């Protein structure tokens, strides 16, 4: 719980524009999105081998 | 940079486990990776409309 | 049953331009389309790991 | 803003079998999501035709 | 068999396109060829889960 | 409005089995995805020629 | 329309086997799918030569 | 053998023009060669689930 | 028109055994399938040059 | 060995037109490579079903 | 006209073996398909660059 | 080896002009990379049956 | 645990302006997405072999 | 030039495991390579916008 | 003309097997259908861009 | 070890224009990854048989 991160303005900014987009909620539903979207890419990888 | 969030104890694992295989160096990373991945699909997508 | 939900400007637009497509019927076709493209895209997920 | 919408007990179940997976934080979450992946379907469609 | 169903301006006219293209003969028949479809679908997803 | 089409006592079985596992809503629902699945499907066949 | 083609006793009983699944209603329907697919193709091909 | 279907306006066009090019020899010959493509794309299809 | 062709042992046990599948009806069928599918090899090759 | 078989003008004209592109010998060497594709094409889908 | 051509014991006997399987008539035949099937796959290449 | 086989201008041309790009050597060379190509194809296909 | 390594000017500036384009931190991601790729790449290779 | 940088145990042994195999020589060679991979990705990636 | 080049044991030993499948001719025929396979690559490469 | 070889003019220029893109430290790593792809495919050949 609670974990501090170290992310360049680029990503910041990006976060910002994904929610002025109406598209996502919050900072925390954009990271967690691309969280699962990594997440299904690793279930995915090992599936293989 | 130097944001604390709290996120799912699922996802905090799925970082620790990304992290103890590696590939990846700190938590930074893995969420760099993840925005990054979750940028190019969003660059994919808005590139048509 | 009886669930509220708080969607964005953005989310509540592309529910209503769905709708004027003729596609789809109401606000609850469009979610229930969304939840079975969802539903499907874990079970075909889960079926790896 | 505001919705209030009648899903069946199966999406109910799927919505909160998904909090429960730690992997989505909020019901407003999945559906942002679902919604997220049926526009990106949609933009991907409109694009040819 | 014989059901009444209210199927929106778009997929009427659509229907309708699909007749007089002399490639269908009833909307019996594009009914049921789109339900094949669909039917192809749930078939392969639900024989994973 | 509200047209009456002479279906097989199998596409019926299937569209309410479909309603059955609370993915659908109406038969109407059911055709209205068929007839969506058949139509990106022409989008995305005759995208070639 | 209600022309005479003898077809070979493996397609007839394929044709049969289309019919009494549910999916297909009348010999003319499976022909005219066949004739679709055929269509589409030979339309993919002289567009081209 | 020798059956009567009553085939559209339009898919009679199509066979006699095909024939005209001196690509298939009779109107059972294309029907056998589109009943070919549908028992292909069956077991092509089919082949996953 | 009229043509001699002086074909293998091979090729006229193939040409037999896929009479026998009943999917084709004479040698002359199996002959003009195969001229269509190099015929339209070709015209997908010159296409490009 | 010794087959008598009556082709169209279209396919004796697309055989004459393999041989004066240089790339075929003879008749029978146009024939017998259609004839491979053909048993390739069939080799590739009995595989399956 | 009339080349000579230094190939060693593997594709001789790859030439006398695809000559006794029935699909090919003489050596000249298959070094042709082969010069083919490469011309082919060149003339594929250059289209894109 | 040292083998001499008369081969149409078409494919003298084409050998000529695949050895003066640069990339093949000698005619030998282009010979043995198709007969490469065409075993590789047969190997592919009788991998099955 | 710490290797020193001579890559080349291009990709000094190509690793640079990967830090600069505020998608990657330092030097070490880089190099460390970099060798993920590639380690998915070979993973991705030994899918079928 | 002769640069110092400390990659992940998993990485050192990744890099160690592809020079033993004989397929890089260098630890330079394995990260060319995946630099060379990366930066297809990426200049694929700015294409677009 | 004339270049030195020292390549591993391991593609020694490769390139020497490869000689003697009959497949390659010599070291100079196996190293220029690998940079064949390079250039090649390269071009598919540039096919999207 | 220190072994010459002569590739065409070419082949020349290809390394030399693949060295001064910076992406290739020495000729030896072209033909090192070329080896690597070529022996991929060989790889994936007499997996077969």
């Amino acid at each position: 719980k609670n974990t501090s991160i170290t992310l360049g303005e680029h990503f910041d900014g990006f976060i910002t524009s994904q929610i002025q987009s109406g598209r996502y909620g919050s900072a925390s539903e954009v990271i967690r999105s691309a969280l699962r979207l990594l997440e299904n890419q690793e279930t995915k990888l090992q599936s293989l081998r």
